[PDB]
């Protein structure tokens, strides 16, 4: 079986990308946002707490034929940016894009942070990291892409993620028209239960290519590049007025700045992230003091390769015994 669904930009920054899924029977479609760097399917739903609710379409189970309770199950996560979310379970049916799992974990929010709350855009997550993650007690659950690959032609899914512009997850194929030149794969290591992988170094517009090792994650779920402080720093050391300020968050820049390129290295391959992919646009409405797409991993604990630099390229989750990343450009 394969699967492949469309995946479009919440905001005209790119902050985030949703995609539609059905879970249950007859279809409830949310529209949830796929997350590399997590394992946990979980929607605002029936048992959401009223108050935190706005706007997000809710998964209601009693009104699917095939939802189950996961009796006794509980759940609770917390991401790398401070939100949260935390509750029950069902087993129910859940299709992306044609490509059907029956007794999924759909884990349900009686509690969700603000942040979500907030986001009415998004009615969940979808994780696509090892189910090692996964946060339902007592019982680990699995996620949607391992219960699907036994039944899949190929043990995959790619990410294959716009600039200002909709994309693509596939699951279970390769697209050959997806990309240009060919596909460089590179090893994974799972030990933390991500797709953590190491690049071979990085360039700054046309400048010379550094051979470094930078261990980090691709992590569609984060909507930046986070990368060693050094790193970073050679970036924005090449925009006029750029600071790292304190008060802000991060990096800086002038909103009149044309930003540089940044190269990233994939083996011997290299990605280039256009300039404009790195512009996050003014700090507050109508500054010009414009957000930077770069910023330093320094006290993160990880390098995440994150939506500025996974847009640039299409990408590869290899799923098979010993899994790995491929990296093309497109």
């Amino acid at each position: 079986s394969t699967g492949s669904a469309t995946t479009t930009p919440i905001d005209s920054l790119d902050d985030a990308y949703i995609t539609p899924v059905q879970i249950g029977t007859p279809a409830q479609t949310l529209n949830l946002d796929f997350d590399t760097g997590s394992s946990d399917l979980w929607v605002f739903s029936s048992e959401t707490t009223a108050s935190e609710v706005d706007g997000q379409t809710i998964y209601t189970p009693s009104k699917s034929t095939t939802a189950k309770l996961l009796s006794g199950a509980t759940w609770s996560i917390s991401y790398g940016d401070g939100s949260s979310s935390s509750g029950d379970v069902y087993t129910d049916t859940v299709s992306v894009g044609g490509l059907t799992v029956t007794g999924q974990a759909v884990e349900s929010a009686k509690k969700v942070s603000s942040s979500f709350t907030e986001d009415s855009t998004i009615d969940g997550l979808l994780g696509l990291a090892f189910s090692t993650l996964n946060t339902v007690s007592p019982t680990q659950q699995k996620t949607f892409f391992d219960n699907a690959k036994a039944s899949l032609d190929s043990p995959v899914f790619t990410a294959d993620l716009g600039y200002h512009a909709p994309g693509t997850y596939n699951f279970g194929f390769i697209d050959t028209t997806a990309y240009t030149g060919s596909i460089t794969y590179t090893a994974v290591s799972t030990k933390q239960g991500f797709w953590e992988w190491t690049s071979t170094g990085y360039a700054v517009g046309s400048g010379t290519f550094k051979s470094t090792s930078i261990d980090g994650i691709a992590d569609t779920g984060t909507t930046l590049l986070y990368l060693p402080a050094t790193v970073v720093s050679a970036y924005w050391a090449q925009v006029s007025g750029a600071k790292s300020s304190s008060s802000v968050g991060g990096y800086v820049f002038p909103c009149s700045a044309t930003l540089p390129s940044f190269t990233f290295g994939v083996g011997s391959a290299r990605i280039v992230i256009p300039g404009d992919y790195i512009d996050f646009g003014p700090i507050s409405t109508g500054s010009s003091s414009c957000f930077g797409g770069i910023q330093s991993s320094a006290g993160i604990g990880i390098n995440i390769f994150g939506d500025v630099a996974l847009k640039a390229a299409f990408v590869v989750f290899n799923g098979a015994t010993t899994p790995t990343l491929g990296f093309a450009s497109k």
